[PDB]
């Protein structure tokens, strides 16, 4: 489609249908794009004496690019609460983006006064990759996402990447990417983009907690038919003898019964308290961090596999780096307090998965005899093992969508750790940029490379609609679930809601596990 | 059509822009608190010749004393869809009245 | 009505309109914050409401 200078080019489209098989979610944005690096290539490396871990070396780009890898995106808390709240399952079928109303603009800087004006031939291009061919940066949980709150222009982010690198120097196989080299269309004022995409057959999310437990899932009035050794020595009541003994496991004592299953895997974590005065006084940020090892440099896990952050009543502990955290609006970036960061908590896996924070269990360490004692060791660390089951990390509001499965011999489980939907093929990338308009060359010829541009940027409207597949609860449950309600009390401000100064903000993580399925 | 105006000094020059755009809805299914009716300035005037200026929406909702209640509803005009009107875009709809007695 | 006039359970609609922002320069370096500039503009035009 390409229309006038004065044609709208597409309508705002913000919206959420939901036929009850599917809900359509759309939403639209107001973009702004500058251009950055003086419209040229650099390569970026760690700085100085930044330690072993620290080290990186890549490029960063002139070309910006567009995320809408967070839910909040594409849904409102009330959007959201309609699925959270009726809904065992979601997965996304196919997507659809499309960019209109582009129009550039010339900023001319002289004195204190800056005087912007249209710039009607100027042009911008944007590409989607699509074969997936450069450095896949989304999935990262990167900042510069569309914002929650459909009244808000942002800024475009910048696209760089990273490549091998032995302390801040290049290695031979470390790749370098020209964008300019990919075929692009060019937008002027009047041209729109579109692209269409559809996901791959993904499993649904869990939006469900369960109502058993794999510690509890037998009958209590019937006893088991299979022996376990109740004791191991009687009295002679002068000395007590070794003889061993069975017992059928029963109501009376529930830990011994034969079980078919087993808790997921666990790496353990430090336990931290919310409360400041139980919390060791020590720096213990890094040297306790659980941590792993690659090519001699270490790197915390920060997500970790999926957990429970603590057992019963324990509300106040979490783990170390085992949960994620979201800042409160108006969150500086560093060193900031407990009070600032909303903390997110997943005991609803308590039943199938282990607390992060204590070990799998206790593993017999030596073989036992007459003049010896049996003894036992911790695991702290547990692989997979057949017959276990878990439950992934919940994917909550503000969470990313999905992230990329790296291209490998193998991988196991591909669900991401940050939660999402592991994608082979993700949504592609879609890359912006303003084409360099130069500023009066010289009137003899050189043939040096342009230092002088003129200043621009460009801002338009952009549209994403996704298609989401959505699984109903039929359950037999005879008594009342469990919903996410907004407080009935009053307040000062609404949640989720703009203050008196217009800035909205979310008060809390909501996370999508409510309704119950029994295990 | 679209005006930007820059002030700088005490001069104000008002330009033409061109590839701005004016995005309107009508919303016809009742989803937003109705202010119409309440007798509100902003009218179009009675007299042809007159300019007149466009009135800003705003609603109400619960309240306790100043504070809000749970029950309070925000709405974000943002969130519909909407045409934009772009210099040589026009904007129509045509509405039928429900049958309705006469005024006497 | 008390006011006077005509009771209609679904009276015309409301026709809401605004003015679509325009960022003004925006920064060379990144930032994540929403943008506090914008370009001063305004419209104008005719409306044109015809009852029968």
């Amino acid at each position: 489609g390409a229309d006038g200078v004065g044609n709208s080019s597409g309508n705002w489209h913000c919206d959420s249908t939901w036929m009850g098989d599917r809900v359509i979610t759309t939403s639209t944005r107001t973009w702004a794009l500058p251009t950055y690096n003086n419209h040229l290539y650099k390569q970026i490396s760690s700085q100085s004496g930044a330690s072993n871990d620290n080290h990186y070396f890549g490029y960063s780009t002139p070309w910006g690019y567009f995320d809408f890898n967070r839910f909040h995106c594409h849904f409102s808390p009330r959007d959201w609460q309609r699925l959270i709240n009726n809904n065992w399952g979601f997965r996304p079928k196919r997507l659809n983006f499309k960019l209109f109303n582009i129009q550039v603009k010339e900023v001319t800087q002289n004195d204190g006064t800056t005087t912007i004006a249209n710039n009607l031939t100027s042009t911008v291009q944007v590409f989607t990759d699509s074969e997936y061919q450069l450095p896949y940066v989304l999935g990262s949980a990167h900042q510069g996402c569309l914002p929650p709150f459909p009244a808000d222009v942002f800024m475009v982010p910048q696209y760089g990447y990273l490549t091998l690198n032995n302390g801040s120097q290049a290695v031979g196989r470390s790749s370098f990417y020209c964008l300019e080299y990919f075929p692009s269309q060019m937008l002027r004022t009047g041209n729109n983009f579109t692209f269409s995409y559809t996901f791959e057959d993904v499993p649904f999310h869990s939006s469900y907690a369960h109502s058993q437990s794999l510690d509890r899932l037998m009958n209590p009035l019937i006893d088991q038919y299979l022996y376990y050794l109740s004791r191991t020595n009687t009295p002679s009541g002068t000395t007590t003898q070794s003889r061993l003994q069975f017992s059928q496991a029963g109501a009376s004592d529930i830990r011994d019964q034969s079980r078919n299953w087993l808790p997921g895997p666990c790496y353990r974590q430090q336990r931290v308290s919310k409360t400041s005065a139980d919390n060791n006084n020590s720096e213990y940020s890094w040297t306790g961090a659980t941590k792993y090892h690659l090519n001699g440099r270490d790197s915390l896990v920060n997500p970790g596999p999926a957990m429970a952050s603590h057992k019963d009543d324990e509300e106040k502990f979490f783990p170390q780096s085992g949960v994620l955290i979201f800042g409160k609006q108006g969150s500086e970036k560093t060193n900031v307090d407990i009070e600032k960061v909303m903390i997110t908590d997943e005991e609803e896996i308590r039943t199938t998965n282990p607390v992060a924070t204590e070990q799998y269990g206790s593993v017999s360490t030596n073989l036992q005899r007459g003049n010896r004692q049996a003894a036992t060791a911790d695991v702290n660390t547990q692989g997979v093992l057949p017959g276990m089951v878990w439950q992934d990390r919940d994917v909550y509001l503000q969470g990313p969508i999905w992230a990329k499965i790296p291209h490998t011999d193998g991988h196991f489980h591909p669900s991401p750790l940050m939660g999402g939907f592991g994608l082979k093929h993700p949504p592609p990338q879609i890359l912006i940029k303003n084409t360099p308009v130069p500023a009066n060359p010289s009137t003899t010829f050189s043939a040096a490379k342009f230092a002088s541009f003129i200043t621009q940027y460009s801002t338009g409207q952009v549209s994403v609609e996704i298609e989401w597949e959505l699984q109903k609860e039929n359950s037999k449950r005879w008594n009342p679930e469990i919903q996410y309600t907004s407080n009935y009390n009053k307040s000062v401000n609404v949640d989720f809601t703009v203050d008196t100064n217009g800035v909205y903000s979310e008060p809390r993580p909501i996370g999508t596990r409510y309704l119950t399925r029994n295990l």
